[PDB]
Parts: C-alpha cells; structure tokens; sequence
C-alpha cells in the first residue's frame, strides 16, 4: 500500500537521523576519516529517501488523494532544502571550512525538525 510504502520511506529517513548525529559527533571529535565516510552514506540514503518519496507523491496523485498530495508536495519541497543544506555541508568538509560546516549542520537540523509535523500528517493522510 502507499501508507506501507511511506512507513518505509520513514524508516530511511531515521536511518538518516542516527547516520547525522553519528557523523556530528565524529566532527566535532575531528575524525574526518569517519566523516567522509558517514557523508558518502548520507548521500546514498538521501537519494533512496527523495526517490521512495516521489514515488509516493506520484502514486497519490494517480489515486486522486487531493490532501495527500497537498501534504506530501509540502513534504518534498522542504526536503529539497535540507537537500541543499546537505550538499553545501559536503562542499564545505571538501573546501577544509569548518565554519560553513558547522552552520550547515544546525540549519540542516532546524530545516529536519521543523517537518516533523508535516510527516506525522503525511502518514495519518495516505
Ligand atoms: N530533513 C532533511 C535533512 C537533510 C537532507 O539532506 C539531503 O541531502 C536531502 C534531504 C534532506 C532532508
């Protein structure tokens, strides 16, 4: 169903949760070993997630869930700018700036926790 399939999609995403503050950690200690590799595994579960995540959106479109549509076209554009915040993260580890990264990394936390009501309600609506 599109509500199983989104209880997957929100698996991915707390995989995500636990690989970040993992990857947090590891930074502030100053592993940057650890830490490209925590990105690397990052960015192959954001992919996964916005996929599973179209592929929902896609699929209520075709069942005529206006609200779910409405929810989840929300849900997607705000995920593409934790996207954004993500990748100027990368960039700024690549760069050698810790500053960026430190500011990336709290706006990116912020943008996460701000749509947490919104994907509670994605489920309830699917
Ligand atoms: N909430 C949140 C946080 C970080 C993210 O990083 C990405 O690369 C794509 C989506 C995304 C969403």
């Amino acid at each position: 169903s599109v509500k199983s399939e989104y209880a997957e999609a929100a698996a991915v995403g707390q995989e995500a949760v636990a690989v970040f503050n993992t990857m947090k950690a590891a930074f502030q200690n100053g592993d940057k070993e650890a830490v490209a590799q925590y990105l690397a595994r990052l960015a192959s579960l954001y992919t996964r997630h916005e996929e599973l995540l179209n592929r929902i959106l896609e699929k209520a479109r075709r069942e005529g869930n206006k609200e779910a549509v409405t929810l989840m076209n929300e849900f997607t554009a705000t995920f593409q700018t934790g996207k954004s915040i993500f990748n100027a993260m990368v960039a700024a580890f690549k760069n050698g700036d810790d500053d960026s990264f430190e500011s990336y990394l709290q706006a990116l936390e912020k943008v996460t926790a701000k749509g947490e009501t919104l994907a509670d309600q994605i489920a309830k609506a699917l």
